[PDB]
């Protein structure tokens, strides 16, 4: 009875875990995916699209999706939908449904009760709504852990000597988040935080983007961001071009016919994104980074040299530009890997859901 799902209720995208046998394991959606977009939209039928459906029909249907509520949680926003307005607590509820289905699917049970974790930053207002989003869901909110609390416990950070320090750097889709930590006796206490709420692997993906569409452009003369079909699959190119280069040197995106230029010539973007011209693009945005690292530094009096342990969560901290960048930043002292970064918040909840309970 004292295992529950840990749900990581994130900006871009939520991820749930579940406590088995005292093994927390992340529970995939039914679109096939353990990491579900965090996007609500209500196709013009009446029906209510969660996680990548809302991300595919979300450019043509702007006027009913709904991404990032979690960034107005804590006031009074709503968005009127066919006679109901909904909530940022009904809505990021209903991510919550759709991730409380799946898991339910997943288990074969009813999970009734659930950890939910929030940024180090909401208050408490903004931890209410995201307890009365659980409850609008169906769960039964038992705790709110803070995302780099449930990081630290992701990895099982209870060091010998009780006392330890810290850095997680979460580096998500649509926000930033650098936290110093304090543990002490599996509690994950928050020193400092710092960050950039507008910074995120959304923005390495558009410049991805707007790379593609101006060497396109270079090439044919033409605007693809004015073609909604183009620039859902440029996202979708440029997404997995990242990913390519997280590992490779060189990555190729290909994408055929794409639209239609005066002389109804055959477009083919074929175009070889190296991860050396992926970074003269990105660091733009990497050194952004740079800043609010040291700001918590700062804040804390605390030297890198001083840090036990670092913990980098959000998928894009998987790009060597990120690592190489954190290694920098921290003085060589090695981030934690063996779970999944988007992965380890929920991962972190799921534990402290059995420890809790």
């Amino acid at each position: 009875m004292a295992r529950a799902v840990g749900i990581d209720l994130g900006t871009t995208n939520s991820v749930v875990s579940v406590l088995e046998g005292g093994d927390p394991v992340v529970v995939a959606n039914s679109e096939g995916s353990r990491t579900t977009p965090s996007i609500v939209a209500f196709a013009r039928n009446g029906e209510v699209l969660v996680g990548q459906p809302a991300k595919n029909q979300a450019v043509t249907n702007v006027d009913r999706t709904v991404r990032s509520v979690k960034r107005h949680m804590g006031s009074d926003w709503s968005i009127e939908i066919d006679g109901k307005k909904y909530t940022a607590p009904e809505i990021s509820a209903r991510i919550l449904m759709k991730l409380k289905r799946d898991a339910e699917a997943y288990l074969g049970e009813d999970i009734t009760d659930a950890v939910i974790t929030t940024p180090a930053y909401f208050n408490d207002a903004q931890r209410q709504a995201t307890k009365d989003a659980g409850q609008i869901a169906g769960l039964n909110v038992l705790r709110i852990v803070n995302e780099p609390t449930a990081a630290a416990l992701a990895y099982g950070l209870d060091k010998g000597e009780k006392e330890q320090r810290i850095l997680v750097f979460d580096l998500g889709g649509g926000t930033f988040d650098v936290s110093l930590l304090e543990i002490g006796e599996g509690v994950v206490e928050v020193r400092a935080t710092s960050g950039d709420n507008h910074l995120g692997g959304d923005d390495w993906d558009q410049r991805v983007v707007d790379w593609l569409v101006d060497k396109f452009k270079g090439t044919s003369g033409i605007d693809l961001t004015k073609d909604k079909m183009a620039m859902q699959r440029l996202r979708e190119a440029a997404e997995k071009a990242k990913i390519e280069l997280s590992s490779s040197q060189s990555t190729s995106i290909n994408l055929p016919y794409i639209t239609v230029d005066a002389d109804k010539n055959p477009l083919f973007l074929d175009e070889q994104l190296t991860r050396a011209e992926f970074q003269r693009i990105t660091q733009d945005l990497l050194d952004r980074t740079r800043k609010p690292f040291q700001s918590v530094i700062a804040d804390t009096g605390i030297s890198v040299s001083e840090i036990d342990h670092v913990v980098l969560v959000g998928g894009s901290t998987r790009m060597p530009a990120v690592t190489d960048l954190v290694k920098e930043l921290t003085g060589g002292k090695e981030p934690n890997k063996g779970v999944n970064p988007d992965e380890v918040v929920a991962v972190g909840a799921a534990l402290q859901a059995g420890v809790l309970k």
